[PDB]
């Protein structure tokens, strides 16, 4: 099948060391090694029901 | 079979080493090493119900 | 079937090493190693019923 | 079958050795060695009921 | 079926070495070892009741 | 069936050695060596019933 | 079925030698060993019943 | 039927040999060894009835 | 059924060797060897009834 | 049927060997060997009646 | 049904051998051994009555 | 039924030799051997009534 | 099959080290090394329904 | 199959290092290495139901 | 097949450093390395039922 | 089958340094590197349904 | 078959370092290096249906 | 087979560095390098359907 | 088979420099290098269907 | 076998340097290296059907 030889796959220290960072919410943030079966995805929505909207600002 | 020969995979210290960081709601932050089956997600909403707004500011 | 032969496999101290960091709700901030299935999430909500908001700010 | 020779596992020291963090609710920060099936997930919530509001800040 | 070969899974010390720190609440924070059925989650809630609001802050 | 020869397991003395940490409440903190069935939580509230808010400061 | 062949499964001296370290309530702070059916839970709370509000600071 | 081969399974002196230190309430703080069925949980709430608040501080 | 071959088990000392130590109220703090069937669970409290609020300092 | 092999189960010693340590109230601080049925638990609390308080400090 | 070879199963000297400590109030100190029935629990409260408050100090 | 067929049990000099322990009230510090049923408890209290307080110090 | 012989994978430090950056909602962060199947996605939104307006400001 | 042989792949540091910025919605933002099967994909919307605008300002 | 011997490639600090950047929302913007099947795509977006509108401004 | 020797591979810092950008919506902002089958796209969109109008300005 | 063997491919800071701009949407804006198979496309649209107008002001 | 030894190929900074400048939307603004198969096309559009009208101004 | 010796292949720096510039629709802007097959095309128009008219105002 | 020798082939700064110019639709603009096969196009255009008209000013 399909191979990966890497050296070195750091993907550490996520935040990027500044202070004051804000992290929003149903992000992916994670750090994945090794062989990966069914795929890689964002966060997911369904919209507000009833008439509901949804705002952003 | 998919094979994977990663040295140093690191992956550590998610927060970035900064201060009076906020980290976020629902997030998926995990570190994962190893097979993997099924697929990487963030999170996942349903939306407010019977008319209620969903608000970002 | 999959394997994975990785030397070095970190994943530790989350927080950074940063202080006064605060740590949201509803995250997932777990390490994990060796053979998964059934993937990995962020969290997840049903929202608000009756006419409740979601709000963030 | 799928198989896992990781050489040094560590995946401790969790808060990163920072002093006054103050860590979440519900949030999922275990650490996990060896063969997993049933997924890894962060928290889950049914946000309130009858009109409550769900308030971030 | 599924195995591991792990040598050395540390996972230890969790509170990370510093002082002044406050872990939170319904945290999910073990350290599991050993074949794993059924999934790891984090916190769940089922939000207040007849207009109940939940705040953070 | 499901394997793991796991070398140096560790997983000991969670506080981290800090001084003045307050562990918080209703959180899972357990060292869970060997094979596990059923999956691994944290905490569960059933929020507050008739009216009661739900408060984090 | 599963197995688990681990050397030196530590888990000890949870409170990690520091001190003024307070303890909280309703926690799973256990050190579990040997075959495990039913799952690992953190605390779990029914919230105040007739309008009392549940408070964290 | 699920082996388990332990060798050094320790789980000793909880405390950590800090002094000063203060353990909870309702805390499970067991150190259990050989096959459980059942599972492991935290401690227990039904919180105050008729108004009473719920208050950590 | 399910077995266990655990070569020393200690689990002992619990307090940790520190002086001055405050022991909690309602905590299991037992050490448990042999099959159990039934789990194993922390403190339980009904809250206080007739508007008597519950208190932790 | 289970079993249970376990070699040199120590579980002595309980207090540590600290002194001027206080042992407080309604624990349970047993050690339990041989076959276990119905489950281990800690104290047990009915709240005060008639709109008295419970009191942690 | 169940079984249990124990060899050195010690349980002994449950104070530690440290001076001036209180063994105090309810508490479950006891040393058992051999196949049990009906669990082992902590101490039991039923809480003051008439407005009596509960209080630990 | 079940079995039991340890050697050496000990569970002897409570105390552990040390000097000036004192022993609460109510307390359960038996040492119990053979086949047992009805299982093993703590103290019990019933709280004062007619609006009597019940005090730790 | 195919191949990947990357040396020096870095992928880390995602949030560039800058201050009071706001990383947003739903969005994909992740960083994947080995084998993948099945893709990467951004976040999915199902837009509200009966009505309700979605709104980027 | 398809290879790769290269050195250095950086891909690191997304945010830039300038303060302030906004991370959008739904993005993806991820860092990929090793050989990938069903294509990159960013966002998807199924836009507003029964006559719910979209906008964006 | 096809090849790759690539050296030093990029890819990283996305933003370019500029501040108060705002990035979009459904962009398509990783950083990916290695063989790709499936190609690579931006946003996608099903326009509003029901006779809503698609507005940019 | 087809080669790449290209040293030097930039693709870097994406948003070029200036402030104020708006990386606007639906674009696909990737760097691809290594072999690519299935062509690049653009953003997609299914223009609105019953008679709903796309407007830019 | 087809080669390429070139010194310095750039391709680098889309923007152009211009402050105040504003990237499109659905636009194809990709850095792709090496051997691409299926083409080049811009964005792709499908024009409003039920008699929908499509407007570029 | 074509060949190609391009000596410092450029294509950076897409934008040419103006502020206030403004993408329009559906373009293909890529840049690509080494052999292509599938030709490079720009956006592509189906008119609006059921007497719909497409305007430019 | 064709060749390609060119020295110094700008194409950089697309909008000119220039500032208030709009970028069109549906064009093709990219830049390309190394060796093509299958031409480089504009954009596409399928024009409206069902008496909808195509206007350059 | 054609070939092609030419120094600084440049194709850059498209815009031409004016400010406030509008560049068309369906355009193409592309700046292409190398041999091309299959031959270079402008816009496509299938006039409006159903009795549309095409109407430029």
């Amino acid at each position: 099948g399909d191979g990966y030889n890497g050296f070195g796959n750091d993907g550490s220290n996520f935040g990027g060391g500044g202070s004051y960072n804000d992290f929003g919410n149903y992000n992916n943030q994670s750090s994945n090694f090794g062989p990966m079966k069914g795929g890689n995805f964002g966060g997911r929505s369904s919209g507000p029901y009833g008439g509901g909207g949804q705002y952003f600002a």
